[PDB]
């Protein structure tokens, strides 16, 4: 099938043009260029119209796929740098969370020495103030240690 | 662009006519002649070149469609990142609330402690410089001034 090649087409051009012919011989010659050519111009218009229109629809897929690729990459980018930063703030989080339980236990153990010295504090204020009236010197110099303000009884660094 | 097949006909007509002169039906035969070589040849081409584009038009769509797919699956993972990220960041950004705050604890803590442990040694001393007294009230004193944790 296909179209006739350019030597069957001349060799069928030249039977048509040969008088030696029988002139039914060169009628045949006649129909088979007339037949070919019919066929040919319609598979020639048919592939000229559908290999532009795979040009455009290539041109247009290839363009989109160049912005995609550039888009991905960026993607890529951003993932790799949050990565990075949720490591970051992932480890710092953990090391400060060990500091909160660590200072939470200074506390508690602070707490428990204060208490401890306030508690004899207060008895000593409580003695003292049962005994105010006697008006004894011992008792008011001990009196104004309790009562004394942190800028009255500074303590040293 | 080639010959339609009625210009191709009335030129075969020309070729034939004995009517006309001999330079007419030489011209229409050569017309006949360089139009199919020239356009069985753009025909072999054009074949070509569309089987050329239709393979490669099948590349570009192939990619088209995993690049794609891969940028949805690469845009939910980023999300998932950022997601895990920020949830990270504000829990770094209490527990450094709470070590600021708890620090300022310790030291106002460390403070306290260390003055009432001061003005516990100096009532200690105001008692002993005067033990010989013997004062029950500040005997009483001492036994607290002495007295261990429970």
């Amino acid at each position: 099938s296909g179209p006739l090649k350019p030597e069957e087409h001349e060799d069928i051009l030249n039977k048509l043009l040969d008088p030696e012919l029988a002139q039914s011989e060169r009628t045949e010659a006649l129909q088979q260029l007339r037949v070919n050519y019919g066929s040919f111009v319609s598979e020639y218009n048919d592939l000229t119209k559908e290999k532009s229109e795979f040009k455009l629809e290539l041109d247009d897929v290839t363009s989109n796929m160049e912005q995609i690729i550039k888009a991905k990459a960026n993607l890529e980018k951003m993932c790799r740098t949050l990565e990075d930063q949720m490591n970051e703030h992932r480890s710092k989080a953990e090391e400060t969370q060990r500091s909160v339980n660590d200072l939470t236990s200074q506390v508690e153990d602070l707490e428990k020495e204060r208490d401890f010295y306030f508690g004899k504090l207060r008895n000593i204020e409580l003695i003292c103030q049962e005994n105010e009236g006697e008006n004894d010197p011992v008792l008011q110099r001990i009196v104004d240690i309790l009562y004394a303000t942190d800028e009255g009884f500074v303590i040293p660094d």
